[PDB]
């Protein structure tokens, strides 16, 4: 379903990309998008998918598009519009000025000074999820490690049931890669309904979790509303339930196709930060953007107010402007040029977490689970969205190869 081209857009610019189901799935998702890197596609094109869109193809636009908050802004961050306009999660929805006081209570509940203190409780359910599965010489991994680690770990810093995860984990779901059964708006709405009545009771009587923390919080002096607390909160479980979540499984898949990689690794351990940092890079997988807050000409293009720009995170890291070779893996590369985390005022505040999440997995699953491989005849299916993943990995290994910690 292509949408009418407005009557400021050239044809020579159209190029109808589908962000979330696009042509070359079957390559990889990463793969797909890097069709928008070939060489008869211009730096900025417009597609008719999902309701007609311009999209940023190079690192040097997605960079300087995200620090001119100006022009470019996150009042409308989603494709498509019905989904940008009844986004309204805080503070991804608002642009500075407004926007920076938020930050800083985001951080005090999901920042650094609570992944130090979360330190001891994200080693051992590693460790324990991975040596469960271990003796098995198989794992469903999406369902098995990349969900339960970091979502357990979530719901444990934000004081939520474990079997509330399936209905979450849903709803974030809908939001990214819908479905079709739900609109943002309906899916933002049932969140919400989730989260109201526990921000009451939490504002009532307070606890340590990190949804008591924001619902009693202050922003800049002044108290936070109860109205604000539920639109941060709800941005802080879809940050919990759908990106480390799907990051783990790319880079998993990657290490079980890789065995040269896994070895070194194994044999050279202090190289997994780094590893971690060219994994974000070739496997980067976020892909929102901005709404133009103005008539404006970017890169010789006439791009009109109102107008949706994609600005895939994942494409910059992944273009050969800025890195060599880029769908090689380098774990030693000198210069690893990324916006996975973002670029701007909007940078990442889970990062910290999230690489936290990553490293410990690496690590811990390498020291138990040296050598494994993709299932027997498995051929691992993408999916593409706001943020991509992957639909099911089925590893295997033998149990012989391994060691119980
Ligand atoms: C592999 C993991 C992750 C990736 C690739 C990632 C990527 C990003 C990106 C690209 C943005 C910028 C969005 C924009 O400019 O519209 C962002 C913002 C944000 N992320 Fe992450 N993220 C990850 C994990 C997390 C986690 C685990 C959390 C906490 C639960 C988190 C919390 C946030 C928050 C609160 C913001 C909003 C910052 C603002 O709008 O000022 N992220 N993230
Ligand atoms: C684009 C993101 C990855 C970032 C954190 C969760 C996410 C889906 C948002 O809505 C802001
Ligand atoms: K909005």
């Amino acid at each position: 379903n292509l949408a009418p081209l407005p009557p400021h857009v050239p044809e020579h610019l159209v190029f109808d990309f589908d962000m979330y189901n696009p042509s070359n799935l079957s390559a990889g998702v990463q793969e797909a998008w890097a069709v928008l890197q070939e060489s008869n596609v211009p730096d900025l094109v417009w597609t008719r998918c999902n309701g007609g869109h311009w999209i940023a193809t190079r690192g040097q636009l997605i960079r300087e598009a995200y620090e001119d908050y100006r022009h470019f802004s996150s009042e409308c961050p989603f494709i498509p519009r019905e989904a940008g306009e009844a986004y309204d999660f805080i503070p991804t929805s608002m642009d500075p000025p407004e926007q920076r006081q938020f930050r800083a209570l985001a951080n005090q509940v999901v920042g650094m000074p609570v992944v130090d203190k979360l330190e001891n409780r994200i080693q051992e359910l590693a460790c324990s999820l991975i040596e469960s599965l271990r003796p098995q010489g198989q794992c469903n991994f999406t369902e098995d490690y990349a969900e339960p680690f970091p979502i357990r770990i979530f719901m444990l810093l934000a004081g939520l049931p474990e079997e509330d995860i399936p209905h979450l984990k849903y709803l974030t779901d809908q939001m990214t890669r819908p479905d079709g059964s739900m609109t943002f708006a309906e899916a933002k709405e049932a969140l919400y309904d989730y989260l109201i009545p526990i921000i009451e009771q939490r504002r009532q009587k307070p606890g340590t979790d990190a949804i008591s923390i924001v619902a009693n919080g202050q922003v800049n002096g002044r108290p936070i509303t109860s109205d604000e607390a539920k639109r941060m909160c709800g941005l802080l479980l879809v940050g919990g339930l759908d990106t480390v979540v799907n990051f783990l499984s790319f880079s998993m898949e990657f290490l079980a196709k890789s065995p040269e990689h896994r070895q070194e690794l194994i044999e050279r351990p202090e190289r997994i930060p780094a590893a971690c940092e060219e994994l974000l890079r070739r496997f980067s997988l976020v892909a929102d953007g901005r709404i133009l807050t103005s008539d404006y000409e970017f890169h010789g293009v006439q791009l009109k107010k109102g107008d949706q720009i994609l600005l895939p995170q994942m494409l910059s890291g992944l273009d050969e402007r800025e890195n060599a070779c880029p769908m090689h893996v380098d774990f030693s590369r000198q210069k690893v040029s990324h916006t996975t985390f973002g670029h701007g005022s909007h940078l990442c505040l889970g990062q910290h977490l999230a690489r936290r999440e990553i490293i410990v997995t690496l690590k811990e699953w390498l020291t138990r689970i040296p050598d494994f491989s993709i299932a027997p005849g498995a051929q691992i299916q993408h999916k593409s969205g706001i943020v991509s993943g992957v639909q099911a990995l089925p590893l295997v290994w033998d149990p012989a190869t391994t060691k119980a910690v």
